[PDB]
């Protein structure tokens, strides 16, 4: 087959979802690794494209090798870069997304972790997350890139984990490009 160049986890975290295993004070979410095209394919051809996800559910696809110690969150010393879609409209941006990441298309893709698309009520959110944060150069670089690969003409904003623990009052975005 066709090795990729890292391996890659995805699990889902679908709300609706029938069976779901529990853990102690946590929930267990169905979990695939991949490292290659082929098993890449063999994952999303069997998986439901965000527009017929229902209201809840949340993707992800995360790079094994910045795999935190348990229970731990991921990569807490970066950020995400979000795009935010209406209702339907981030199919395209969650395929290319995950193949510009698997595909290591990044300058900077040594601080990609990973990707994970939300979908909501009323919205749909595709984000990149990134460790590093502090790398403006990097940050900077794969937030301009990202939104080129997608052609994507709004703005969007990076925001970093840390900032999390603040409370509401914006603004929230560390970068925007």
């Amino acid at each position: 087959a066709h090795p990729l160049e890292n391996a890659w986890t995805f699990w889902f975290d679908n709300p609706q979802g029938k069976s779901r295993q529990v853990a102690w004070g946590s929930t267990i979410h169905p979990i695939h690794t991949f490292s290659t095209v082929e098993d890449f394919w063999g994952l999303y051809n069997n998986i439901h494209n965000p527009s017929k996800l229902n209201v809840g559910a949340d993707f992800h696809c995360f790079k094994n090798k910045i795999e935190p110690k348990w229970e731990d969150p991921i990569c807490a010393n970066g950020g995400k870069w979000t795009i935010s879609c209406g209702r339907g409209k981030s199919d395209t941006f969650w395929l290319h997304t995950l193949l510009a990441m698997i595909g290591e298309q990044f300058d900077f893709g040594d601080e990609i972790c990973g990707a994970v698309v939300s979908v909501r009520q009323k919205q749909e959110r595709v984000a990149i997350w990134t460790k590093n944060a502090a790398n403006e150069a990097a940050q900077i670089s794969i937030g301009k890139q990202w939104k080129e690969f997608l052609d994507y003409k709004d703005s969007i904003g990076f925001i970093v984990h840390e900032d999390a623990k603040r409370s509401d009052k914006g603004p929230k975005n560390r970068y925007t490009v």
